[PDB]
DNA sequence: GACCACGGCGCC
DNA sequence: AATGGCGCCGTGGTC
């Protein structure tokens, strides 16, 4: 339909592009075209047409924004019709569902792609007419958030390749020492990859007790949660649970990852996903860069991989229980709200009647089980304690809260007769399901609806800071390079490090005062672990 | 080679 | 913390 004209279009053309790929560190710019004023300019040469542009307006803007970077040009992301159309509903998580949805088709021609960003962009934003809390969003935080993490995906982190390659090595050794045994144990040797093989050998041949079954299919259970509570019916069940973790992690991290090292910046990119949740938190992919491992002793060891440049220091900081003093915000409630003002620590609280750090994250959990009306009996039973036991804390928890029960059940309401829930600035999540007829999955969909609220908002304030301290950051020299939900890590100049950490943690502290103090603990060091004061 | 569903599990 | 939110592994299957 639109007039084709000679490269270049003018200022604020929509742009439509084609990735061989779709990791834009990796990708070839196969092809690249603009949209405007009722006309569609496709460029003769893809790559040197970017240095036309002015910024990247149009879907995945993000995408081209960090091949450009790659490629040593500072082009901005724009206006993106995805974030709009993730802000009115966030199951808008693709360019296929979101253009059929909102008026076309996306294909694989870029100019047919411009033209679709153009039309697109003009629907989604009279959408958006009148939702001046989501309009809010989309100006404040989702759009220059956007920039923000093409610069992250495109600086991407270093990585002690070596000696990953070198602990592959060990680990290999250690987990044939297993399988060996595993074999022996059995009888016979299987493929200990294999869950339903494993299923055979320990409930058919050694005649264990099989516990639970699987979600989709009804096979018998072989999760760590059935293995641990066979750990002394076996000896087999120990090495097949130390397996688990070895191959577990060899797998994903230890092989994979250095082999994704790029050629040119000799460092490891992820992407940043900004239109890929329910509830408004970032995700990372190829390679996921948001569950490197950091709890048992190999997978710290793993951790300290991710390091410095030479020079420089990661600056690593945390939002302690951020998801609790939102939760004291939204709900109003008075005691938990005195909790975090008075600079105590609640967990202690109940793990005092219920200090051991084992006797805390014991505490913690109960808390939070409670807190999702994990029952007497449903929660009795995960928990080495009596039902009597848990439906006792139950009603007291919510005595010395009742804010917080109010506000669930409120938001519950809410939520049943709007359709949806919201965080603290307006970001909303479609719930139908706390309708269902069917108890289990009314349950299970009152769950989600309660806590997106809380992880929602959460989501909403990293996404501020981040916003806020990218500025920052450029001032001082500084980087930012990793966010996992409600920590980021930065890279900073040895001789400013300490400034960049102070900084850092002063914005992140104050990017939208709540009714308890958000507070960051920040550590500094030459790699991701260490950095973990 | 690709895709899928699944069970399983890494992080927040 | 993992109840909630994700992405990736190998297996088993298909195309
Ligand atoms: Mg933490
Ligand atoms: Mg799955
Ligand atoms: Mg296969």
């Amino acid at each position: 339909a639109l007039e084709e004209a000679p490269w270049p279009p003018p200022e604020g053309a929509f742009v439509g592009f084609v990735l061989s790929r779709k990791e834009p560190m990796w990708a070839d710019l196969l092809a690249l075209a603009a949209a405007r004023g009722g006309r569609v300019h496709r460029a003769p040469e893809p790559y040197k047409a970017l240095r036309d542009l002015k910024e990247a307006r149009g879907l995945l803007a993000k995408d081209l924004s960090v091949l450009a970077l790659r490629e040593g040009l500072g082009l901005p992301p724009g206006d993106d019709p995805m974030l709009l159309a993730y802000l009115l509903d966030p199951s808008n998580t693709t360019p296929e569902g979101v253009a059929r949805r909102y008026g076309g088709e996306w294909t694989e021609e870029a100019g047919e792609r411009a033209a679709l960003s153009e039309r697109l962009f003009a629907n989604l934003w009279g959408r958006l007419e009148g939702e001046e809390r989501l309009l809010w969003l989309y100006r404040e935080v989702e759009r220059p958030l956007s920039a923000v993490l093409a610069h992250m995906e495109a600086t991407g982190v270093r990585l002690d390749v070596a000696y990953l390659r070198a602990l592959s090595l060990e680990v290999a050794e250690e987990i044939a020492r297993l399988e060996a045994e595993v074999f022996r144990l059995a009888g016979h040797p299987f493929n200990l990859n294999s869950r339903d093989q494993l299923e055979r050998v320990l409930f058919d041949e050694l005649g264990l007790p099989a516990i639970g079954k699987t979600e989709k299919t009804g096979k018998r259970s072989t999760s760590a949660a059935v293995l641990e509570a066979l750990r002394e019916a076996h000896p087999i069940v120990e090495k097949i649970l130390q397996y688990r973790e070895l191959t577990k992690l060899k797998s994903t991290y230890i092989d994979p990852l250095p082999d994704l090292i790029h050629p040119r910046t000799g460092r490891l990119h992820t992407r940043f996903n900004q239109t890929a949740t329910a509830t408004g938190r970032l995700s990372s992919s190829d390679p996921n860069l948001q569950n490197i491992p950091v709890r048992t002793p190999l997978g710290q060891r793993i951790r300290r991989a991710f390091i410095a440049e030479e020079g420089w220091l990661l600056v690593a900081l945390d939002y302690s229980q951020i998801e609790l003093r939102v939760l004291a915000h939204l709900s109003g409630d008075e005691n938990l709200i005195r909790v975090f003002q008075e600079g105590r620590d609640i967990h202690t609280e109940t793990a005092s009647w219920m200090v051991d750090p084992l006797m805390r994250r014991a505490a913690k959990t109960i808390n939070f089980g409670v807190l999702y009306g994990m029952s007497a009996h449903r929660l009795s039973q995960e928990l080495a304690i009596p039902y009597e036991e848990a439906q006792a804390f139950i009603e007291r928890y919510f005595q010395s809260f009742p804010k917080v029960r109010a506000w669930i059940e409120k938001t519950l309401e809410e939520g049943r007769r709007r359709g949806y829930v919201e965080t603290l600035f307006g970001r909303r999540r479609y719930v139908p399901d706390l309708e269902a007829r069917v108890k289990s999955v009314r349950e299970a969909a009152e769950r989600m609806a309660f806590n997106m609220p809380v992880q929602g908002t959460a989501a909403d304030l990293m996404k501020l800071a981040m916003v806020k301290l990218f500025p920052r950051l450029e001032e001082m020299g500084a980087r930012m390079l990793l966010q996992v939900h409600d920590e980021l890590v930065l890279e900073a100049p040895k001789e400013r490090a300490e400034a960049v950490a102070r900084l850092a943690k002063e914005v992140m502290e104050g990017v939208y005062p709540l009714a308890v103090p958000l507070e960051v603990e920040v550590g500094i060091g030459e790699d991701w672990l260490s950095a973990k004061e």
